[PDB]
């Protein structure tokens, strides 16, 4: 029923290229000037609206537009090509529309420009879709679309710009809001779009687009500007089908049909059930003080030295994700409020909680979240103390929104999932969904109802039972890891929690349990051995395949051929390409149990998991002691591995870490407590099986 997947893969076309048949559009060398202005929107915004939030977003990424360069290190590429496709690669990561890049002229460093700036890399976002008129949520969003889009647009520019300042080169990012050059006028000459009737027109970018620009010295291979007259090719035959991996041509009009507030994956088809595939006894969890986390273990000195001294730099070894870190970390400030608010009367009619669940959903969409749902933020959710202070969390609100981000599949293809560009998947994912819960909070707010976001760098929910409750995700081998029937385990969460009334969504079943029991995959794969080769255990009152925390941390905080790790996330079958064979394959893992051990077992036969090279379009830098130089102690570039063979789930012993293994409630990062491996491993060789807990809960019952 649902049609507008990709036909054809697209495991042969490099990054540079995104994903749109750019390359075969008419193209000249040259074109005259004219005067244009960038799309706006149709209507104006009223004060229900959200554009105050996002101006006010836009705003804080304004102050990373520009910054402090680094010293210019030995191991930067030369080849202004080579420099070019990375950059370009870069911007597509980074959810662009349509990227380019131009030579600026005397005439663009004329006015407040650095006069040392030569090239522009020049982008593209495209309007979000809109709800329909009379659709929960139309009064939210209308009219906001160029300052939402403005605001995405401000984010990618301070990223870029601040990934070559940490290469050693100047550079800065303009947008509408903060602009020293002239935007349109770069977008014709990089080749994205016309002018037509004075207002810029691009190719594919029917919903209209606003643009951001990188300038600066770093020396570019530069793009042609589009034929400026007539039929650019938009509609071949190549590009309409999508020969090359792209998108294909109807695949607009078909998402169109679809109400904005369902998503664009068929989560509508999925088996929803009232309580979860796995055993949850809520009167048996405990809360966790903040400070068991094991990234604040190992900060606190409960790992070691090395844990500790690496803790703060692990992930920010890579010069594209210290390019995001000012914009993830003064984001927090702006998270919101814990204390009740009063209704204001702003937004619309919010007296039924089914349609506020819809402009909700409706909204997560529109910001550019990948999943939306919604569930009740029950005490058991929250931590039970903050680390810095150790003071009691409350649990101050009623629901929990969750939005998943897609980590990205096509960047995962060509990497060993932990080397130099693991950590920047994870940034990437994590400030995309920090802004948007951000901005949806924010919303509420507005509203009068009390909102706030929790993000990696600052939550008081643990987000995993809100995933495993708003029906997001089935419990996975992978162990602190949810996997989604539609992008596997490749997705990072964010989760605002508020008061505002909604109905909530029901936990799924496809089939998950089954699966993961017949597959070991996740397992064989990880470099530390810590996901487990044997049963469900039961945790802190829920079944779950517990990994070894201890084991995971210290090789993600220490291994150094590389910026962390996901790995798992990587070799999981469900992992796949979105064409219709990909979705197939899903498909059949829900719906035909006689076939997941020939799904599982020919996952190996034809090497999914292998790296694809053709998408490895990062480059290798460590920045050490502030200067970015090629890798100290190499590079990961694994493989797929031969199998533990047959006795290992019984052979495996690894540590668990519930409550009582922990650091007490109330337990600050002032505080030393050195990890407990000997009782950890004794504690899971003591777990309950869960199938001893229904036996026991049933004699209560
Ligand atoms: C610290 C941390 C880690 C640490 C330590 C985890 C720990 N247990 O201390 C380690 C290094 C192990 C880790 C590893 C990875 N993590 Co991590 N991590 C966290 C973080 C920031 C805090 C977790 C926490 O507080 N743990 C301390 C206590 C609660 O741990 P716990 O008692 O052992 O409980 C864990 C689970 O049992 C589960 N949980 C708790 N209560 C209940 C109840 C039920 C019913 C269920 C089903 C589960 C569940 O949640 C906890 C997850 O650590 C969260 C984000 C967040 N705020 O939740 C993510 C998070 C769990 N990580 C995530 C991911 C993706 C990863 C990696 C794949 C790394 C990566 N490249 O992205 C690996 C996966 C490891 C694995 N095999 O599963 C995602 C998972 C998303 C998803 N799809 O489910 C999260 C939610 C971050 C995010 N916002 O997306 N991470
Ligand atoms: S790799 Fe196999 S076992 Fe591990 S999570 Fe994916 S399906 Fe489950
Ligand atoms: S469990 Fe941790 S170390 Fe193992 S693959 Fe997953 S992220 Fe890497
Ligand atoms: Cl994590
Ligand atoms: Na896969």
């Amino acid at each position: 029923a649902q049609i507008s997947m990709r036909l054809y893969s697209n495991r042969d076309r490099p990054n540079h290229l995104g994903p749109l048949a750019l390359e075969r559009l008419a193209r000249v060398d040259d074109v005259v000037a004219q005067p244009a202005r960038q799309p706006e929107d149709g209507f104006a915004a009223s004060e229900d609206s959200l554009l105050g939030d996002v101006e006010e977003y836009a705003r804080l990424f304004t102050r990373f537009l520009d910054g402090p360069v680094a010293p210019l290190g030995d191991a930067i590429p030369d080849d202004p090509a080579r420099r070019a496709e990375n950059l370009k690669a870069s911007a597509y990561f980074l959810d662009a529309s349509m990227v380019g890049i131009c030579r600026l002229d005397p005439d663009d460093r004329a006015g407040d420009c650095d006069p040392s700036h030569t090239h522009a890399l020049v982008f593209a976002v495209q309007f979000g879709r809109e709800p329909e008129a009379g659709e929960a949520g139309a009064e939210w969003i209308r009219g906001t679309n160029a300052a939402r889009t403005d605001m995405r647009c401000a984010e990618i520019a301070a990223i870029l710009s601040g990934y070559v300042r940490w290469m050693g080169f100047p550079a800065r990012g303009h947008f509408s809001g903060d602009a020293q050059v002239d935007l349109a006028r770069l977008a014709v000459r990089a080749g994205l779009a016309r002018v037509v009737d004075g207002v810029l027109v691009a190719p594919f970018l029917r919903r209209g687009f606003r643009l951001g620009v990188v300038t600066t010295g770093y020396a570019l291979a530069a793009d042609r500007p589009l034929a400026p007259e007539g039929d650019l090719g938009e509609t071949a035959p190549e590009v309409m089908l999508g020969i090359d991996g792209t998108r294909p041509g109807w695949e607009d009009a078909e998402e169109e049909k679809r109400p904005l507030h369902m998503g664009r994956y068929p989560m509508e088809t999925i088996r929803r059930v009232d309580e979860p595939t796995t055993l949850v006894v809520r009167q048996e969890i405990q809360r966790v003080a903040k400070r068991g986390d094991f990234f604040k273990r190992a900060e606190a000195g409960d790992l070691g030295e090395k844990a500790k001294q690496e803790k703060k730099r692990f992930p920010m070894k890579h010069p594209l994700a210290l390019g995001m870190q000012p914009l993830i970390q003064n984001m927090v400030p702006l998270q919101g409020t814990r204390e009740k608010l009063a209704p204001t009367g702003k937004g619309g009619d919010l007296s039924d909680p089914g349609r506020n669940a819809e402009a909700i959903k409706a909204l997560g969409y529109y910001l550019g979240a990948d999943f939306v749902g919604i569930c009740r933020a029950e005490p058991w959710m929250y931590y039970a103390s903050d680390e810095v202070e150790g003071k009691p969390i409350e649990a101050y609100h009623d629901y929990a929104v969750v939005m998943l981000i897609d980590q990205g599949y096509e960047t995962m293809e060509g990497a060993s999932g932990d080397d130099w560009i693991s950590a920047s998947q994870s940034m990437r994912a994590y400030m995309r969904g920090a802004e948007i819960a951000g901005v949806m909070a924010a919303h509420c707010r507005r509203m009068g109802y009390s909102a706030r976001s929790h993000s990696n760098a600052h939550s008081e929910v643990i987000h995993n039972p809100a995933i495993l409750m708003a029906g997001l995700g089935e419990v996975s081998r992978i162990g602190d890891t949810l996997l989604n029937p539609f992008i596997g385990p490749r997705s990072k969460s964010i989760v605002f929690t508020t008061d505002l009334p909604m109905s909530v969504d029901r936990p799924i079943d496809f089939g998950l349990q089954d699966f993961c029991n017949q597959c070991r995959k996740c397992a064989r794969e990880c470099p530390c051995n810590a996901i487990s080769f044997g049963d469900k255990v039961m945790f802190n009152g829920y079944e779950i395949w517990k990994a070894d925390v201890e084991k995971c941390t210290k090789y993600r905080v220490t291994q150094m051929k590389g910026s962390a790790c996901g790995r798992c996330m990587k070799m999981c079958p469900w992992n796949r390409e979105d064409t219709v064979e990909g979705r197939r394959l899903a498909e059949l893992s829900i719906k035909v149990p006689e076939a997941r051990a020939a799904i599982i077992a020919m996952d190996d036969a034809l090497q999914n998991g292998k790296r694809n090279l053709i998408k490895r379009w990062w480059f290798d830098l460590e920045v050490i002691d502030g200067v970015a130089g090629a890798p100290r102690m190499g590079t990961n570039e694994r493989d797929l591995s031969p199998d533990r063979g047959d006795k290992i789930g019984a052979n495996q012993k690894l540590a668990m870490y519930p409550p009582r293994l922990q650091p007490p409630p109330g337990t600050t990062l002032d505080a030393v407590l050195p990890v407990d491996r000997s009782g950890g491993l004794a504690e899971y060789a003591a777990a309950e099986t869960p199938a001893a807990a229904r036996a026991r809960l049933k004699s209560s019952a």
